[PDB]
């Protein structure tokens, strides 16, 4: 038995996140285990996709599906979309299988068994299929009056994973393979978070890096915060989901 | 069996709103036919609700009621209001059974068997019932510092039906009949869905209409830009609902 | 069996809210007795937090747990707080457990057997404690650009509970001690509900007092208008809760 | 202010029951005055659906919708349905609009204006629609092997209604009118409540009445006993929803 | 960063209860220090119910609330009561303050700040306040006939806490104490956890103690057995809660 | 415009069933495109999960996951698992990713591009995963007392898919190779589906197919009656789960 004292706010902030991490370590971990690795299946997105849609203000809406534009192309499949509800609708579809208009979307996430090149490479190329899709804007009616179209902001992209493939970890080869696939705005990778506990992200422009007990929080309040600085989606056209049915 | 290639995202946008559309004329034509054109019982426009809500922003909820200003005067049933309560408190009420501020309102919807001409009047009817209440607007704390109160707008109101009875669908004698219902601005029919295939509405001051497959995504898309249209729902004046009360 | 009539909108407005509160005055006072005036277990605060979540706009949630700041100082055990989750994250709690960051409260109310001194004496301790942490704000990006940061407006606290004890209500002795106790801003209490029939505010500076069958219904509304003159939360600092944290 | 000294077991669980009663008087009263008397709408039986469903023991499930049978029969549209869920399938439908298999079917029950002659019959005639629907009955798997057909039971049907027409309430000329109704097993009317404050049924063979402020938790336990007495619904036949099918 | 190399199924099913316990220990702790050890506020309950609601079968209900007799009579505020709703009628209560029939509690726990002999002997208490109330029995309905009445089980009761306050744990002291509280059989406690990692029962008779790492797994798996060992609650005479009532 | 008449309560059985068909078969054909025939990703099984669901009695639930046993051993990840959570306890998991207790599992599905070879063979080796787990029974207290342990079933297996892609869809090569995989009690798959319009089962012990519009109301009411066959799942051992753990 262990001996417990008290507990003070802080450490109850740390252990809220830390034993998430934990949690979200041995599930995902699992899931990479049984699937071999990602061959016989992919890795389970799922309790990722619980732990970030609890965190997030409600603003924010969290799922895995497909994002499609007005010109009727679509994203590869994506595991992890943060995307705006409260403004733009729905495309009839349900939990676990969206259907997202590229318009609605903030951020997306793919995860993989580890960060390593290979895998950062495909979650750059998930991102450039999202990035890649058409986004309308339009004139905004508020308290105000009417505020002029807003412009788009680019999407954030990132991957998840159980660990670090590298020995040396988030390190020299680490930041030289994320700089090579940012080499292209439709392909880069704006953070990542490795539940084993590394994170990293490119939010100040200069890549900064965190392990251990904390990598979950820091990951969470550092995206907190690139969201922040997004603002709501704009006000989507709807005459173009629309203009080529008879 | 159906020999299946492959599916776009245009033709999957189609398909998601086409096939709900049938679902929604088979279940609503059930109704008609169970209830004996209405007679025996109001066509069950749950499933329509379900729908609507689905796909509307959840900026926008959905149910059916009756709106109450603050003068104690009391709309008809209404079979579904669209309605804010993001910003409005809600009076005790509970899903299916609304009793809605009318400051809350943003549309109502009749569901009867068929577009003609006395379900029209029906709808009309109904939608004055609702635009006839009293509605208050009050100054708006935001960043900004505070707003003066925003204007009100008018209320958008339609019909929903299984199908059209005219030969000729929404033609002449429609547009004809349509104008005359709408000769009372508190009468004013905007919009209008025939599960069977056919839409219309007067957003852009002339009379739009749709037949065939893609009623209900045309319907939907229109309406979301009507609404989008419209802003928020000006700030309720807390005090009106409480001054006749000891 | 009682004869009934028929039912207007005022009528049903009033009974709507009249009954709601018998059926809490019912329910707290069970509560009360079952533990002995709060001596052998709290005050069920349970079916009182599902009332005011019910009228409330959906902008606020409403919960019981303990509020937190970024310097890691904690609140007592509030029974109520009404507060952000639309632009705030959650820290990884769950409904009637939460761990709130002191940015996102509006308001704080204790659950009591009666207004009494002593009572009163202990809500606006639990108000300090939750008045007394600290709370961040920064700039905020919006459609017309990126706006300063929001000055924070004073949170509103207050006490519920059964009954008024003074034989007199809530009268010069009570206004005098509530004078008192109001003497040191994080200890104001700015409202307060007795089931059985009263309440009061100083929303307006002056002491405003109702009794009888509409004291949950002028509370709610009054709330309301007080809420309504806050605007939103700031936007919290997302720096600050992980700047200590290696 | 209203004098509160103590609540105990017995008096809380009254008015937990009676505070209801009234509650649901006036919601429909309101309804009913609404409808001028269910002539421009049905009487809203929401929130009496919800107030059985959450009395009710959750083997039983409650809804409005149609009742279908496996030669393609339908029942009229029905207000209140308590059915199985637990072992029988659900026809792809959604709450508020079910369609439901004649063998799940318990209870059902017709909400109308007032207890009067003319819709005493209209009640009448809905139980009919549903008792004339044909029933299966297979063997059942079960921890002791597999138990022989279960016998169907007869289908509790009952009207809800705001008020008694009758001067004289529930009175000779009620009892009369239920006697000649209830010449018809298909017919046969074995409650009903009135939420004003009556209730009846001939659970016992004759009729007991009740009136006043317990008539709701009377009617509601009274007609547990009654469910309990039919036990579960028997094992639908599969084949025959299937064996007209190409 | 922690080197992650496989999760095999023993591996996760350990981790999967030992982290939920300190998640636990996290919480309850926190709850404690903020509560001053439960003397300005109760210990929070709520997420030991989320747990064990999530953990139990769902034949098993889980709330905190008052339970009472069909004799008027309460027991105490109890924290935690696992009680079926499948059989057995809501009394129009809802989620956080329920109000109990006696007939269909399983068990009952007590959430105290630690295991010392003053918090067994309110533990034991407040069981005692449950078994003393009056529960009936009537005969069942079910596929193979009618089933005479079913003879009533003994209340399981409990204690859940930080952690224990003996030296030595839960040895020779506690076991001499529980034995003493336990010579009463309306306050026995059958079994008990501590989140820093211990636990106990007498469901063989004779007391067995686990401690550490698995305390959470044990505690759940064994409680599991026992309720397994009770069969359903007996059917509730429907009879006794009316028969007071005019 | 459609011209509609009347539905008949036949016919909306049908089209219920059909209509979910088809946008069961849009939906899955478009994830078999946009992941290029499951080799950029798994085949969503999310929306048949939702289906079979919806239509199973609640006495069964389903979801996606990992199988374990009390060895220890797990299955390969699961698409659709159809499992008991009424009597078998959950292991702290949550929706989309459970980890299932092997004496809770009824059915599991595998869903795949198509049905052909080698998609029936990668089905039965998810099927051999979980039938090779190891399950226990234990004695049954019921109302008649306790019942010995029962005797397990065999659990049911089979594949879900777009379409059929041999050229005489479920033809002689489909039968031979059925037989041929289902040589191993291991490795049996009793029944399948393919949304494009196809299914089959050998649950009479001759292989029965059937083709067309109908193919989803079949596989779903012939699933219905297998699983009723099997009865309840037996009564765990819950020491089994906690043998191995100090
Ligand atoms: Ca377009
Ligand atoms: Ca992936
Ligand atoms: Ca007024
Ligand atoms: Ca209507
Ligand atoms: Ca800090
Ligand atoms: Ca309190
Ligand atoms: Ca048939
Ligand atoms: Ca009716
Ligand atoms: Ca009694
Ligand atoms: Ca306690
Ligand atoms: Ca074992
Ligand atoms: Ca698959």
């Amino acid at each position: 038995a262990k001996k417990l004292s008290r507990i003070n706010g802080r450490e109850f902030l740390k252990q809220s996140f830390n034993l998430q991490q934990q949690l979200l370590a041995s599930q995902l971990n699992l899931s990479r285990t049984i699937t071999h690795d990602g061959t016989m299946g992919e890795v389970n997105e799922s309790y990722f996709l619980s732990i970030i849609r609890q965190y997030l203000p409600e603003r924010y809406s969290v799922d895995r599906g497909v994002v499609v534009d007005s010109e009727g192309q679509t994203s590869d499949q994506i595991d992890a979309v943060i995307f705006d509800r409260h403004y733009t609708p729905t495309l009839l579809d349900q939990q676990g299988h969206r259907f997202i208009p590229a318009e609605a979307v903030y951020a997306v996430l793919e995860v993989k068994p580890t960060i390593n090149k290979t895998y950062l490479e495909y979650a750059a190329d998930k991102a450039a299929s999202v990035r890649k899709l058409y986004r309308t804007s339009t004139v905004i009616k508020n308290i105000y009056g009417t505020a002029k179209p807003v412009e788009h902001f680019p999407i954030v992209a990132g991957i998840v994973a159980i660990d670090v493939e590298w020995q040396d970890g988030l390190g020299k080869a680490f930041t030289e393979n994320l700089q090579a696939v940012s080499s292209d705005e439709n392909r880069k990778l704006d953070c990542g978070l490795a539940v084993s506990g590394a994170c990293f992200d490119s939010y100040d422009e200069e890549i900064k890096i965190r392990s251990g007990e904390n990598a979950l929080i820091f990951f969470l309040f550092r995206l907190l915060g690139k969201l922040q600085s997004l603002g709501t989606v704009p006000a989507i056209d709807w005459r173009v989901y629309i203009d080529s049915l008879e």
